[PDB]
């Protein structure tokens, strides 16, 4: 129908992962886009994870330097941060985010000019993809698109899949069968809509999964 290819549309719309890369670089363990031309650092603190995100074409930065305590009481939308937790997120200008983040935003740096330097030679970022990028030739997001950033980050140890959980409160499940596995939850602890995101650009509503690929999920994140 239309109302379903509509609301499936809007579900593939927002801010998800793109691609992302661990590293053997020690400051960032992994860089990431969930956003076209938007550059993250998912890094670790002395008292757990930060992470910051470069927008390339505004040279404004989002930093969000503490995401330990999962608390939703924020009250009122941030004007440019698409985010439902309390925690302190912060836009910088380049050189104020350099100050704060140093070898970090030399690390995002490299990452981005490495990508630029591929895409010139017609190669797309070395980089695992997420099975599915929305608006695949979109380069770069209007000027007013709020900033979403990673929150954790769950891969599986036998390397067959990674557990995204992102600031809008949606999951994503990337693995290596040719689809990820996305929902949206709420505040209150409830999953709203979720899907099969096949390679194809299909999208398979589901209530409970059927393919074992969550309950194996689900025992990395208690672990």
């Amino acid at each position: 129908e239309e109302q379903r290819m509509r609301f499936v549309d809007e579900f593939l719309s927002g801010a998800w992962v793109r691609f992302y890369s661990f590293t053997t670089d020690d400051v960032v363990a992994m860089y990431y886009s969930l956003q076209p031309g938007r550059y993250g650092a998912f890094f670790a603190t002395e008292q757990g994870v930060g992470t910051a995100v470069v927008d390339v074409h505004s040279k404004l930065v989002l930093y969000v330097p503490c995401m330990d305590k999962d608390s939703m009481n924020r009250i009122q939308p941030h004007p440019h941060v698409l985010t439902y937790f309390e925690e302190d997120v912060q836009l910088l200008n380049i050189s104020d985010a350099q100050k704060v983040l140093g070898s970090v935003l030399t690390g995002i740096m490299n990452f981005v000019q490495e990508i630029a330097r591929q895409r010139g030679e017609g190669l797309p970022p070395p980089a695992v993809h997420a099975a599915y990028l929305h608006e695949r030739d979109k380069t770069a997001v209007p000027s007013n698109t709020k900033f979403a950033y990673v929150r954790k980050v769950f891969p599986d140890p036998s390397g067959s899949f990674v557990l995204f959980r992102l600031s809008n409160l949606r999951s994503q499940v990337i693995c290596n069968v040719l689809m990820d596995i996305r929902w949206q939850s709420d505040r209150q602890n409830n999953v709203g809509q979720r899907y099969y995101v096949l390679a194809d650009g299909t999208a398979e509503p589901f209530t409970v999964d059927h393919t074992g690929i969550l309950f194996e999920v689900d025992q990395v994140v208690r672990n």
